[PDB]
This record gives structure tokens, C-alpha cells and sequence, in this order.
């Protein structure tokens, strides 16, 4: 059930989402390539999804990486916009969740973000309270795979 | 050249586009779902690219058709923020028409939009001013198709 996932982002945890957001979310270009680029060094068997993207242990300098690291950022500007109407927070997850399906991706995989997501958070000088925070709204996705 | 188009993008031109985009994006949800019901309204034959989405005609209703509308309103966004860096800009736009280029969307196929973004800006009193300088955005969408 993604709607009773969607119903563990409580206030606290929305409260984290947004001030960490506030953050991370202003650098989209930097911090997108430094989560991409940290799944890939921590999950090497992940790399094959993204072959489309030519070598990315290029970083910064791969532009059809930046272009997707980028484009990433946003989609979860969009979860975050979300957060007020869980009704709404729900449709555009199961919308974001169709491409990743078709590419057979699956809520084992998806989860693997949750590692990267809590280094870029550390380096950012955010512990443990916002990465749990984060895997709370990853799990909604999850459910929707 | 997605390059040379992005060119066509002055700062006259950036600058309709920003103030425009305060506006109507500041309701995603809302003109999101305008859109899309202009262009089924308009361009009937479209809708045949959509059966995922199910009964289109039920508009906010329909929260498959929500779900797609909000996030197309972010790829519109992240084109906005990427305005005074054409590198970002290019990758970005590329990475956005891999998925319409597998779905066999032409150049003059995507060029529909051109009319509802028309009526949704006129519907906040943007006038063929604002139009143009869209055009010109989509343009650069179209180059990479
Ligand atoms: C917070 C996590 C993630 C976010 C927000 C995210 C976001 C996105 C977005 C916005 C796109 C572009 C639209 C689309 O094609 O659906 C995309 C594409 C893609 N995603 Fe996800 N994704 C995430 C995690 C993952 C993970 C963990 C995998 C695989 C293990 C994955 C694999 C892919 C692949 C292969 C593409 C296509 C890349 C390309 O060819 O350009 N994603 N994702
Ligand atoms: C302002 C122009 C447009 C924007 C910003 C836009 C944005 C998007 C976004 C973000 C997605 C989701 C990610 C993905 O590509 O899988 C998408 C999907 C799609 N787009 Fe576009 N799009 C635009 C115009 C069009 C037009 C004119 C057509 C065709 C007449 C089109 C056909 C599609 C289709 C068929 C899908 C898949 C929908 C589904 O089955 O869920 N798009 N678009």
C-alpha cells in the first residue's frame, strides 16, 4: 500500500524533508552528480542501468550524466512540493514509478539510494534524523514498484 | 544545433519567460491539467499517444492524468533555472527528448503545445508577447527531436 506509506511522513518528518531540502536542493547540479556518482562507486552492480550515459566515472564532466543528475534533482523537488496533499504526493509518485518499472527496476534496487542519499546528507552536515527521514518518503516509492 | 537554438533565447526573451513562469508555475496542479485538457480539446488525435493515462476526459479527476500533469510542469521548470547556462541547459533538453524520441514524437508533433501554453498564458493576461518567447523555448525542445 503506497497510501499507508505515504501516511508515515508525519509533521517531524516533513519538517526534516523540508529544511534538508532547503539545502541540497540549491545546488541541484553539484549535489545530483555527487549522488549518482556515490551510488555508483558503492553499487558498481548498478551500473549497468545507465550504460545510455557513456563512462560515468567521468563525474561532472559527463554531460549526458549531468543532464540526468540534474533532471533527477527535480523530481524530487516534486515530491517535496507534494508533501502537503498526500492524494497528490501519491499520483506523481505512481507516475515517476512507470519508467523505472518498464526498466525493470525493483523495490530491492530502488532502495540502494538510500546509502548514497545519507552520504550527500553527511557531507552536508545532516545525520541520521534526516537520512531515516529520506528513507521514509524512498519507501513510498518503493511500494509503488 | 540544440546549441544554436538555445542562441535564440535573449535576455529580453529569458526575461518573459521568467516573469511568465512566475505566474503560471506557481500553480503546477492547476494550469498543469489546463494544458492538457486544452490539447486533447484542440488536438483531439493526441490523445491516442496517452491510453496510459485512462479516461483523459475526466481531467483533475482522473489521478493518472493529475499525476502527469504536475510533472510535466517540472521539466518546464527545470528548463526555466537552466536559462543562464546553455551547457545545462543543452543536456538537459537532451536527456528530456530521449524518452519522446523513443515514443515517436516528431518535431512538428511537439510543436502542438504551442497552442495551449498560448491560451493558458492568455487566461492570466499574457499576450502573444509571452507566446513568442515560449515558442521560441519549445524551439529549442524541437531542434533535438
Ligand atoms: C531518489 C532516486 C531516484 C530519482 C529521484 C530518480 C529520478 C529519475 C528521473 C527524473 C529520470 C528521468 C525520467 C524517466 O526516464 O523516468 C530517471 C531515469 C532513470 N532512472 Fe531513476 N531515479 C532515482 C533512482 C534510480 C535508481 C536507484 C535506479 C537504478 C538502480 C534508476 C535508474 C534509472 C534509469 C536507468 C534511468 C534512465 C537514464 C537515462 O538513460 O538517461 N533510478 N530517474
Ligand atoms: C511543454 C511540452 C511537454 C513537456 C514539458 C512534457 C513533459 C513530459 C514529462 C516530464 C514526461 C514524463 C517522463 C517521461 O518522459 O517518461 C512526459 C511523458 C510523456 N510525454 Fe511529454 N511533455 C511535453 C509535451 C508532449 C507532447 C506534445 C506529447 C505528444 C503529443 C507528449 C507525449 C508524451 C507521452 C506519450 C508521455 C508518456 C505518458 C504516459 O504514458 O505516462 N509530450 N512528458
Amino acid at each position: 500500500s503506497v497510501y499507508d506509506a505515504a501516511a508515515q511522513l508525519t509533521a517531524d518528518v516533513k519538517k526534516d524533508l523540508r529544511d534538508s531540502w532547503k539545502v541540497i536542493g540549491s545546488d541541484k547540479k553539484g549535489n545530483g552528480v555527487a549522488l549518482m556518482t556515490t551510488l555508483f562507486a558503492d553499487n558498481q552492480e548498478t551500473i549497468g542501468y545507465f550504460k545510455r550515459l557513456g563512462n560515468v566515472s567521468q563525474g561532472m564532466a559527463n554531460d549526458k550524466l549531468r543532464g540526468h543528475s540534474i533532471t533527477l534533482m527535480y523530481a524530487l523537488q516534486n515530491f517535496i512540493d507534494q508533501l502537503d496533499n498526500p492524494d497528490d504526493l501519491v499520483c506523481v509518485v505512481e507516475k515517476f514509478a512507470v519508467n523505472h518499472i518498464t526498466r525493470k527496476i525493483s523495490a530491492a534496487e530502488f532502495g540502494k539510494i538510500n546509502g548514497p542519499i545519507k552520504k550527500v546528507l553527511a557531507s552536508k552536515n545532516f545525520g541520521d534524523k534526516y537520512a531515516n527521514a529520506w528513507a521514509k518518503l524512498v519507501a513510498v516509492v518503493q511500494a509503488a514498484l
